[PDB]
């Protein structure tokens, strides 16, 4: 029964702090509400009335929108300008780790945020919502070891990196569910390899097309010698050029959940 | 093995975040009853021997107290050899100037090169030579004072020459570095808060640099100092940067010059 005036965190009560980055529409920072919070700052300046609404039909769609694997929406703010409120991830970014602290995970618990994420996809394909936007960079560690993932918010907005495309979404409307799987392909690369796929290729024109056209696709060779063969199976259908033969999301959760038994 | 009160034992900290290189060894966040900042050191295999002399900077990091520079909570041996201090939620002044760009008020870049005269000025009064004061490791707390960093390893002791005093960039193979060198490498920071920026941010070549600045051929372009920064901060700079060592400014002046021009605000 509650209503959007009633997700306004009132002004005053976040404290706005060290800038993070930037996410789909806007900036990321790091804030303190009655515990940690991460605060993204829209890029709108002054909205219209229809704009304003817009906002209200998006937030309407994540306060409904709820998993033990996606970040929970917690409110929104008006001063400055308009803000979606959400829970920290003291654990970072699993691109920050695999990329960048260049962290070691064991075997398992890269299964486990494989998991979890097919998990949180499942949920977010099941509610409808096409995320468009999957990669390492926004799957999140919380401090209690749980991956939430996040920009699968303002999905109708965006319907007004190149790494995670699929082929026919890197060549031209062209997401879909199917491209989503491709994405989550190329994160499940990033996990059983450690690395980003092409880190051979300097020049992003060459990977665009290439990987557009359909003569370029990760190198599997890249793979950890322990990854279950499932797994690397799993993989390679998510990773299909031709979009209609990737797998869905209960099929690619079930497959890794009984991958995942086996340990 | 052979209690030491001051170590902390290898199951007591929880390493998080990593966050960065500092000299000798990697920055993380972690937990020790409560946030503080733990660098792992670049040493391997510690001999009897460097473990001595590592706690043996412990004794000389115990004593160097000041409210301006980050305070020494404990080392640990296992699983690694760390150094643990407080963690500064406001990271790094480099991280706020260069990354987020951070827009700082005239008034509270002014107090930031206050607080970081008064550590530096705390340092030389104990004859310490920090050796690399830079922008990456000048801290904000989470409460506004300012913590140096990195001053530590003293007698232990890339992308640091922009701070690097001419005199040090063209004798780096000499222990070139001294007390004027800091007050330069301070200059340089000066530079960074009046501008916002990096030196030399429009060349390409880092080695161009190195030449130039040995023959005293290249320095910081003053004029890209903000239309507001004081002309007794612009001067200070400007003598901080001296091509002469000698010819610089000690920290008793460097502070007190900053705290009068400061007042007049
Ligand atoms: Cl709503
Ligand atoms: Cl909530």
């Amino acid at each position: 029964g509650s209503e959007f005036d009633d997700w306004e965190i009132p002004d005053g009560q976040i404290t706005v702090g060290q800038r993070i980055g930037s996410g789909s529409f806007g900036t990321v920072y790091k804030g303190k509400w009655h515990g940690d919070v991460a605060v993204k700052m829209l890029n709108v300046t002054a909205p219209t009335p229809q704009q304003l609404q817009a906002f209200k039909n998006e937030v309407g769609v994540l306060r409904k929108t709820r998993h033990v694997n996606i970040l929970l929406f917690m409110g929104y703010s008006t001063k400055p300008q308009l803000a979606i409120v959400t829970q920290w991830c003291e654990g970072s970014s699993l691109y920050h780790h695999l990329h960048a602290s260049e962290t070691k995970f064991e075997m398992k618990k890269l299964i486990d945020i494989a998991r979890q994420t097919a998990r949180g996809m499942d949920y977010l394909h099941a509610k409808s919502i096409i995320h468009r936007d999957l990669k390492s960079n926004n799957i999140f560690l919380h401090e209690d070891n749980t991956v939430k993932i996040g920009d699968f918010g303002l999905a109708t907005e965006k319907s007004r990196s190149i790494l995670w495309m699929a082929p026919e979404v890197i060549r031209m409307n062209p997401y879909s569910f199917q491209s989503d799987v491709y994405a989550f392909g190329i994160v499940l690369y990033e996990l059983m390899t450690g690395q980003l796929p092409y880190s051979n290729i300097n020049n992003r024109d060459q990977i665009i097309e290439m990987v557009g056209r359909g003569s370029l696709s990760p190198d599997l060779s890249k793979v950890r010698s322990n990854c279950p063969k499932r797994m690397k199976r799993l993989m390679a259908e998510c990773l299909k050029k031709k979009r209609d033969e990737r797998p869905s999301f209960p099929r690619i959760l079930a497959e890794i959940e009984e991958l995942a038994r086996e340990l």
